[PDB]
């Protein structure tokens, strides 16, 4: 002891040991020799070196033996260090951050076949010992300091094989299979049904996997990917069809009727001067006056929805303003709706243009309904993805070539009603459309001049740039089918978690699958119900495996 | 193209103030001329803060002429 | 020949340059020529933006696909 | 466009390396500090028993697979 | 370029040998160890660079647009 036990003191390599380095080397017999001599097997390399990112160089693995050796593929290592007779390895040990072995196994997967074998290996592996060990124990439980699991982790973190893995865990062997999360509960012939554990997935009450993936960050790598992962896929389906379908066609039908009575109410505005205008008696007047009551209500309706949304949500600034596209917009339609309602009570008639610029954004923003449909949804995907990229590189070009040639043009003209930039700018922009003069003025010398600028604006945009932008666009379409179905999923997953937190009046149907026994017993006698989901299979080659059944007299 | 256009006709209809064009079916017939190549920009002057108008009429025309039958054609040619 | 095949921008702003010199000449001579070599000299260098465009990936590719285009097909079409 | 991606991006990488090479030639003032990377000994020594560096530059790999050869490495007390 | 991608990233690890290289393998912990490639001749050589050779080369070179994906070439241009 104090010489098989020496370790850096360096920050760098603070806490690193003789073990550690013994199990880097992929060494069994120095690693044995060190552990019958006492080496310490509870040690913690807390060194700057081995943390994860903080610095370019580094490799976090957990900072304990146990750690490093199962995030580096050696399961002779990992057997021994927990079934030595001299001091056994705590399996339940924590890092610093409060990451078990499970967490660092969950830390290292990177979404690699090779890698992701590995790592489910080395986890199932773990479980199995474990549970061998200690049958008392829940691994999978243990949170570390961010309050996560490794199952809360993975969803988190983007570990798609990870999570792939763990939802649909088989354990056939007997004494350790209420380990598993997959069940089948009975087989006919070619057919069997399967029951998928549902726990903490839907609802857990500090973080669920569909919560988690749902409203998770912009930069989590396979956010609209792991939406996609057997169970969740169904589970979704199962809710819409149950309850948010219909909750979503009643919201549609009201915002449809809210754009109406808008649209009839500013379609019948006064035209005297000066508002606030005088109530006549007359039945027009007071259907006016209730309809704009209405479209007031609606107004502050979505602003408070927006706010409440900025307050519960809490985007963090670039979320902000490359997620949350339809927030922004209803939010900002409402503002045009208030501030037309203050300038209106001031006596000013600049109310009615924020109105029309409040209709204008109303009535674009029924395009949020066409999720809830799958075509429509899809397509509405592909629109905001065509705004995103091409229309926003061929404006950026156009706008300067435009703004080039129309300066030029303006600076040969003399005088007369076109001797104004905006004027010959809008002169230009004609030819965009499909109506432009080539003579809408003669006021200047050297016409050759006047005709080749506008024949070489005319020729680099109209037959170069529009020609090539529906070619880019073509290509975008080709490229984006399986993206755009992702994404429309992962809207139509965040409106049915949405109404399930808010559910319309006070019905809370929102309840997953039914409580049934699906192992029997845990390791102690008592018996287990765990709330599964039940999906039906059939299968024609394998044609009769049958093990593990949970129920006779299927059906 | 039907949602977006009434919208925009809606709301243009109701900054106009008065005239041959201070109708609803006068007004769609307008905007959708610029569907087929004949829109005109300056069709009226009926109205307060020409400003307005003409950030509607680009805002609608960006939206649907530049950016929906291009796509249009690109759907098309996928399908 | 790399000098017509390659160095597009190094042309393009030298000719830019020789209009706004020519414009310059043709203005201290009394000439009114002067507003169209000026007028020349306006358009290529606004359109000569493009440049920069390399610096940012996307709009730099935009910028060598565009330079494609003109130089294929909008040369083929064009033509007949 | 279908048959260009590639390519496209091949010349832009290129144009920008000219960039690049440009202004190292002529800084913007005066200050040359386009300098690759570290001054470091890679393989030790020559056949004679002398000392080399030789400017290299520092490229950081993760691999999986094969998981431990480790053979010829230079540096101890890895970081 | 298959001379080019050979020469830069050459590794020999025979003993006695071995200062031919142009590769070297700094250190390795666990799967990840940092590489040193040797930067000798190829951003600043007073005579030709390989950079400068690459990027100032005529238009008739075969693979002037591809010789700069070789590995280290694209990372030194972006560092
Ligand atoms: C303007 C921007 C276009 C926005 C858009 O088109 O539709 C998003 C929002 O739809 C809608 O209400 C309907 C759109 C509105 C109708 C079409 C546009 C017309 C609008 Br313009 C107006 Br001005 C016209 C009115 C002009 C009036 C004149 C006034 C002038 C003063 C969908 O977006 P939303 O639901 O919120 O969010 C997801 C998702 O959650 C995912 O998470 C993430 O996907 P990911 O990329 O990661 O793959 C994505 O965001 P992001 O791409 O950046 O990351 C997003 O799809
Ligand atoms: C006109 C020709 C179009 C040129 C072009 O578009 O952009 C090159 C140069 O950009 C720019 O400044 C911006 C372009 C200019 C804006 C768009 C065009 C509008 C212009 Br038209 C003007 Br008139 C409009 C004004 C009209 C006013 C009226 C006046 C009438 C009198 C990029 O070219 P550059 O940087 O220099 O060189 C590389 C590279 O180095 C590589 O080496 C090699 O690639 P490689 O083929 O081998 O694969 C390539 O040359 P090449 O293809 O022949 O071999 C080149 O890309
Ligand atoms: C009283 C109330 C006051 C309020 C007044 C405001 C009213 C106006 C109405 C709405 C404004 C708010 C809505 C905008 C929200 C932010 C949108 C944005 O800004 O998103 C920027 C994006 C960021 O996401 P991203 O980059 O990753 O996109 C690719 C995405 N990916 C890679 C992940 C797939 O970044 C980009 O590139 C896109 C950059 C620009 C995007 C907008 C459209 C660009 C296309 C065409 C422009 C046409 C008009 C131009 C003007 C012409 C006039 C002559
Ligand atoms: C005071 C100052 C006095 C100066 C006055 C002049 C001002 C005018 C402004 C600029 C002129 C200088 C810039 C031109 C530089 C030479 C460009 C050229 O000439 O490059 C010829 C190319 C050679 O490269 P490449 O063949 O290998 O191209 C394919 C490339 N690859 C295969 C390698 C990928 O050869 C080709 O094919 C392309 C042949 C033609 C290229 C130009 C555009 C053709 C497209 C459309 C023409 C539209 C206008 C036609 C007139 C209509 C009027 C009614």
């Amino acid at each position: 002891k104090q010489f098989v036990n020496a370790s850096y003191t360096d920050s760098y390599y603070k806490g690193q040991t003789a073990l550690h380095i013994a199990i880097e080397r992929r060494n069994m017999t120095l690693v044995t020799l060190l552990v019958e001599n006492g080496a310490d097997v509870q040690a913690a390399a807390n060194g700057d070196f081995f943390k994860k990112t903080k610095g370019r160089p580094g490799f976090y693995f957990g900072e304990l033996p146990l750690s490093l050796a199962a995030c580096t593929n050696q399961l002779a290592i990992v057997k021994f260090l927990l079934q030595n007779s001299w001091q056994p390895a705590d399996i339940s040990a924590r890092d610093s951050v409060g990451n078990t072995v499970l967490h660092a196994l969950v830390e290292v997967a990177d979404n690699t076949v090779d890698n992701t074998k590995f790592v489910t290996s080395m986890y199932n592996e773990i479980l199995i010992l474990g549970a061998k060990l200690h049958p008392t124990l829940k691994l999978e439980e243990i949170t570390n300091r961010k309050g996560l699991t490794p199952l809360a982790l993975a969803a988190s973190s983007g570990k798609i094989g990870v999570l792939a893995y763990i939802l649909q865990r088989e354990i056939h062997e007997p004494e350790c299979r209420h380990l598993s999360r997959k069940f089948t509960e009975w087989a006919y012939g070619p057919v069997h049904s399967s029951l998928y554990d549902l726990s903490c997935i839907d609802t857990c009450e500090k973080n669920s996997v569909l919560e988690v993936i749902a409203y998770s960050s912009s930069e989590t790598p396979n956010r609209h990917d792991m939406l996609l992962v057997e169970p969740l896929n169904r589970l979704l389906q199962d809710k819409w069809d149950r309850f948010v379908k219909r909750i979503f066609y009643f919201n549609f039908f009201v915002y449809c009727l809210y754009m109406i009575i808008f649209t009839a109410a500013a379609y019948y505005r006064p035209v005297e001067g000066l508002p606030p205008y005088k109530l006549k008696n007359t039945v027009g007047d007071y259907f006016r006056v209730t309809g704009e009551i209405l479209s007031v209500s609606g107004g502050v309706y979505f602003f408070f929805r927006g706010i409440q949304y900025f307050l519960q949500r809490r985007p963090s600034l670039k979320s902000l303003f490359v997620d949350s596209y339809s927030e922004i917009l209803f939010f900002v339609q409402s503002l045009f709706m208030l501030v037309s309602v203050v300038l209106y009570f001031s006596q000013r008639k600049e109310y009615v243009a924020s109105m029309v610029f409040s209709l204008a954004m109303g009535w674009t923003n029924m395009l949020y309904y066409t999720r809830g449909f799958q075509q429509m949804g899809i397509y509405a995907v592909m629109i905001e993805k065509m705004i995103l990229r091409d229309l926003c590189r061929f404006m950026f070009v156009y706008l300067v070539f435009l703004f080039g040639f129309s300066t030029a043009v303006v600076t040969l003209i003399e005088d007369g009603k076109y001797n104004s930039l905006y004027s010959t700018c809008l002169e230009l922009f004609k030819f965009t459309i499909g109506m432009g003069d080539l003579e809408f003025t003669e006021n200047y010398d050297f016409k050759a001049v006047f005709i080749i600028l506008l024949l070489a604006y005319v020729i680099l945009t109209y037959i170069l740039l529009l020609n090539m932008l529906i070619a880019l666009m073509g290509e975008t379409v080709n490229k984006i089918a399986q993206e755009s179905k992702n994404i429309w999923k992962l809207q139509r997953a965040i409106t049915i978690l949405d109404t399930e937190k808010s559910f319309l009046k006070c019905m809370r149907k929102a309840f997953r699958s039914g409580k049934l026994l699906q192992v029997g017993f845990t390791p102690d006698g008592k018996d287990d119900y765990r709330w599964c989901f039940r999906v039906d299979e059939v299968n024609w080659t394998t044609w009769n495996t049958n093990v593990g059944i949970i129920n006779e007299d299927p059906g």
